């Protein structure tokens, strides 16, 4: 069979080719100890990696090897991997081909490394890499539509129709869960609760994924949480402590709608996406205005695809019907896709082999993959 | 029974002999992708034909093998008889007579070769080549008539007598429906609608069809145009944009009757129906003056037969009686004219068959047609 | 005296009649501030145009107001013409002739409304709008030639001959520097470097204008840029890190080339070139054979001329002598060649003056000028 | 002096008597720019004439003044006469007798308007119009021959004997070069050469001077010519494209000899000779037989008069003695046999003076010339 | 006239707009007795303040109500405005606008409660907060660089340009003067020196300011004190014991620079101003490394300066000009650009009127004040 590994930005999720469910989800950390040990007989290890590494944090420090879903350190990344292929797949990768994905517009050393590190590292019998927003078009089990993307690093636009992808409407933008984290974390210091290590960036990001929600509209909004105490929620810390919070709940996700907050020009996903389809032709516009596909967990929130259904209505023209795919399951949506492609018995001609790899170079994977 | 087939520049009609409508009208179109495929199935093709290409129109190239009813690229034109022949009819030309059409005053080599395509690469057992007009007219139940014929490519005006064709006083011009629709992709960017590219010259063919109309008087009729708003009309892209075209309508239509406007010297379609019938001898004038048949689909726009006929009668001596044949089915009247002659037992000697065509070569055509 | 101001794409270019180079030349930027102002004083602009929004691009939104020859904000041109008319020029333009220049086939509706600006908002006493590529041929100081005109947003080819423009002849296309600074900064996340706001594109646009270079052949020369580092060029950010670019040096320029790489489907400059000779009448096409002018910033890339004829040669008939004039002060051509138009005594009978403008609308602008 | 000046079809030759050569030999065309033009700094005139519209054709619409032997364009007559003096000859016309050609069998109101126009505009002293055909006789030093002159418009043979010319049996056809080339023109299209406007009219016109000839025997040579390439030519455009010919090197000639090509129902120019001796009496046709002039440039032809021996010779009685007299300046017999009359003493009792044409209005020309 | 008030979190500094020399300068110490009261007399006093409190510490136990900037005990901290108020300035609160400082990202409570207390209790005319960087950049008579302001409570990066702050580059740090004194008494217990109580707080306070400095680079000046005893020196303490201090001078502020040295896990202020400067444009960053502005009291140590700068040319690229601008009098000058403020003309608009708080309640003061 063929692995899956999404190496996400913040979240890994590895498979076996042909399952419905991930045998892996867990957050990419590397955490190495920042005090002293005192304890012979228990000891310690030089560093802590994955759900391992999460629990025990209060000691640690903790390192995201991907960054915008460039690998910034490879080896903190390579002791990543060695995880999931050994601790916690408890698999030999010599005897299984990989599949890998990453963000579309990308720097090339990055998969020229990723392909090195998995054939002479680990000497897999062969590897794919492969676009996010393509597997999860394959989850949605369609061909045609338009995939909104938005992990914990990267967020993008890729249009693609009856199976033919078009490179000049991709769109990018380095905005995505991981800075609507650092957001949360900048923003709360207005209610006196201050978050300033990765031992605490984890609780703001567990709080945004508990009580975040996208509203419908913004104005009207601040207007009904600063008159009234309706909307404010209580958290409890891993202390005991209670935090209760206001508007803060939907400021933070609105971020992917006015970048303009954390003082970034580009314009929000919605008008990204609108973007990303003007730039298409014309005869295929239709098709993707009711094909509007999310992906990864940053599209999660309780009412966005109602607020980013308004929003694209509104720079819409009036006549078309726009209809959003937002499947409950879509923040594994593309790790699911790899495992229909895995499965898939014309793509077992697209494998990058080992024996292609010793004769065409290290750069073999740009002449067989897009 | 036997085949007819009009192979018009653009839209190929096809049917049986015998019928009074042809069974399948397709655009003679040859798509090829122009982005790079993603997904990864048995659904692409390397190229595509016909509607199905049409459909998909935003994402293909299109190219058109046959240019001013010269026959430009033969692969393509191929696959395009190919799809006709198995897939729309879906009947096997080895056990069928087939007639094919063609304007007048043509490069030799171009009948040649479909002669040569024909009898070698289907196996036809026999096959002619028409005239279109001369079909049409047969259409209309005359033996005698000028025959006005304007498709997409060409337009050509062949008097006829008593049956009896003069090779000396037909008239031949390259300017038709496709040079119409390029003059109003270059003038619609008047009003700031751009259209560049293959696809949506299909979209501009399409407004022209549906929106486009001959004036009776042009000069008054730009006073109208540029003196009020009641000409104006909109259009829906299929992205919703609504288009708004004032005298854009009617200008498209009267390069027809002024060709200096895409800068040709030759003279407009009335005059050279004038001066087709004046080539003639004298005594047979009147029966010509008085049967002005019209046929193809660059003369469907409404009152093309009024202002036609206000132009040959201002040209025409005073004491003659002009009138002019408009059939509502005249788009059609190549093709319908076929059903009929290819069903007159008359024909039945004037096939070239497979006999014949082995012991002569490609130059029989030459002396066994006109 | 009258003025002469090139509104080209990206850059502004103003001077009075007569002179050998343009007084003013400015990009076409307006810059608007994204951060919010603590330091209350008098020196804080909302909006700040041409040089001083260039060098405070750090902290401000720039906008072009002309994307593709097409104006599409009105009220920022206005502010752009504020600054060449007072600022940089320090002149009334109640008592000097301004002459404007225009891509060819764009909107009526433009230049409508810049006559509708200047004799209205500035009052100007007359003012005449021509064709940019003829005025780059007066530069030239001939009679005959096709020159090929590609300045920030338009590349088009005009030819004329003993100065008869031939309008069925033009061609257009929407592809020039500016999308040639977007293919550069698409490709530049090649090699890890981002690219995403307004100020840096204009870095990328200063590097489009050092580095980038036309080579000769593509193939072979990729083969060298992948054989060795000899292309590999290194150069500074205004931040201070340096980087290196090998061939993309040469394939920002290519698009020029192969559209085909930015998704557009038209032909390459030098066939565009070919079909714009084309569709001449045969006896000319020998002297436009050998008068290939060009004109605008987008033609100073080393190399393009030899390139360019290479190309024409190849698909010009061998007995025909190719020959290109490229100026070197080429990028103020269409400036220099409007001072002629405006110091040639025949043409004061060609201003539209108020007068006329007052009797006979906003529309006189389109009876009196090409 | 006198002045010779041969308005023929297509190409005026003017001179002074007693000459051996016409010093003025430009072809008779006038024209006007087709488009619009934009080169304010040049010096562009209404019309072009002569040899200066020869050069800037592929830009002007060319009319000819004179078609088959009559003016239908008076004003360019005028204007083509007016060059013909001032520019060419550089002469003042009021101290210069002229002398005029004209075919038989014109239209009277033809040179009554010649005869009005030279006596009131030009103010020439006196002038004399002369059979051409009986000037080509002049030239050859004969008082007796069968001249058959066929011009670029008009074919016409008259038999003179003993300087008696017998109007009876005077003839006259409207087929010539002009015919031919328009012939060629329709018969080039059939190898996928298309030449429509006025300015390919005149490169056709140069390829039927310089590669078409007179076949003796017409099947012989289909034979030849379908059987191999030895007969084939190439020829170069003056844009550098070849075209290569075949059997229409010798179809385009010999629809003088079968005129049933272009659908006239006149019969050959060699039927059309003997007719014309045969109308004559008896006991001079044998001197007719021996005497057979040719005269135009539609006679040379390589093989004309040889194939006029045999085709004659078939119809002539066997024991006649038939014989071409094709010198080879022919091409300038009717200018250079005039230059002869007018030097000749007899003639100054000839001229039509101004005197007596004040008094007998523009009719004198009829009774005093034939 | 207006008051400017800056309430550090270990000294207040309070005077008039336009003076130079602070009128009041005290440490924000509130004290209580901790022992029981003997003597009967009209001295004993319930709570001290200020420098008094600051001479009585022996039998007081002090509290510092501005714990990192954020105000915590709000009646203790009301006496301490009151003590500033009437017996430092001898003012009355009622007829004279005051301008408060606050640290940038402090909590919404604490200027909103400040607010409501100046406009109640004290019945200020009106009142502003401002950002303490902001001021400090008044100070230096500049409009663009990245102020670093380390107080007692809180450091914080700032960077701004030409007037405009960039939020989403603010850097704070609950790392300050207080947290070095703290421990300076964690490793003065080495040489059996132990300081428990408040009141000897305020001993190593002195001890911290009298005699550390920032070492150039930590290793080889650690080799020098464990090697020679060249740097020791001594300080008299209030009871005339004597200690002698050697490398505790210089790895009491080295924690300003590793924050490791006391469990935090955040980057030096040096790194921390590197990132704080990343976070912004690149257009802009070159601006930032030639104005480096340190303020506060916390960067007064002797070759604080050098060491910056070294740390940040190891960290900045090689070419940029780094200068660091410290002030010799910057432990003011937070103060002293309030005193700009008040007395700047173009700011007299910005106050918050009482007014508009008795409409708005205290939430007027966050939609006027950064
Ligand atoms: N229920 C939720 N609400 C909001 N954000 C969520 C939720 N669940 C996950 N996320 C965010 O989505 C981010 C991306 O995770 P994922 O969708 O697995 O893509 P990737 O891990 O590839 O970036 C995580 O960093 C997490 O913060
Ligand atoms: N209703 C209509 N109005 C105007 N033009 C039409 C209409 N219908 C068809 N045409 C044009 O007529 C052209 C030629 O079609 P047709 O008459 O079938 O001749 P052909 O044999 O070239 O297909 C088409 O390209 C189409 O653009
Ligand atoms: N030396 C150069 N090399 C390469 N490209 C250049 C150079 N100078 C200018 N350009 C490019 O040419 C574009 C247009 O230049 P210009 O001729 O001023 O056009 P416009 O008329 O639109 O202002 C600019 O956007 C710039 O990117
Ligand atoms: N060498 C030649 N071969 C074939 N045709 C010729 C040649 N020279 C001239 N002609 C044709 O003869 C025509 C008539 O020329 P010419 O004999 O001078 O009579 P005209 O007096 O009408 O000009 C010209 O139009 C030209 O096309
Ligand atoms: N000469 C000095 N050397 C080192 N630290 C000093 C010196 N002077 C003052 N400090 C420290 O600076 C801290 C902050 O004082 P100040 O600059 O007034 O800011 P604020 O009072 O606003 O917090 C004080 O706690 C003091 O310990």
């Amino acid at each position: 069979t063929a692995l899956v590994c999404d190496n996400g930005s913040g979240l890994v999720k590895a498979g076996f080719a042909g399952d419905d469910a991930p045998r892996a989800v867990f957050p990419s950390i590397v955490g190495r100890p920042r005090h002293q040990g005192v304890m012979v007989g228990m000891g310690q290890k030089d560093s802590y990696v994955g759900d391992e590494a999460q629990s025990k944090r209060g000691i640690l420090t903790l390192k995201y090897p991907i960054e915008h879903g460039i690998i910034t350190n490879w080896d903190d990344m390579e002791k990543i991997w060695h995880h999931t292929f050994y601790n916690e797949l408890r698999v030999a990768p010599e005897e299984h081909p990989v599949l890998l994905t990453e963000a579309p517009l990308n720097p090339k050393a990055n998969r020229e490394k990723m392909t090195q590190i998995m054939f002479e590292t680990f000497n897999v019998p062969a590897m794919y890499v492969a676009i996010q927003a393509v597997l999860s078009l394959y989850a949605s089990g369609r061909t045609t539509g338009i995939v909104l993307d938005a992990g914990d690093g990267v967020t993008h636009n890729v249009p693609v129709y009856e199976g033919y992808a078009l490179p000049h409407a991709i769109m990018r933008l380095d905005l995505a869960g991981r800075d609507l984290t650092d957001y949360l974390m900048k923003i709360l210091t207005e209610r006196g609760y201050s978050f300033v290590t990765t031992a605490e960036r984890e609780i703001v990001r567990d709080i945004k994924e508990k009580l975040c929600y996208v509203a419908l509209d913004f104005e009207n909004e601040m207007a009904t949480a600063a008159s009234s105490s309706s909307l404010e929620k209580s958290y409890e810390l891993p202390d005991g402590q209670v935090i209760t919070i206001g508007n803060e709940r939907f400021r933070c996700p609105e971020t992917l709608f006015q970048p303009s907050f954390i003082g970034m020009e580009s314009a929000g996903i919605h008008e990204t996406t609108y973007n990303g389809i003007m730039k298409c032709d014309i005869d295929i516009r239709k098709d993707l205005y009711a094909n509007n596909v999310l992906s990864g967990g940053t599209t999660m929130y309780p009412g966005i695809g109602d607020r980013m259904q308004k929003e694209i209505t509104a720079l819409a023209p009036s006549t078309m019907k726009i209809k959003m795919i937002a499947p409950p399951e879509r923040k594994y949506s593309v790790w699911i896709g790899g495992s229909i492609l895995a499965s898939l018995s014309t793509f077992q001609q697209m494998w990058i082999s080992k024996d292609e790899y010793e004769e065409a170079g290290p750069s073999i994977v740009h002449r067989k993959c897009f």
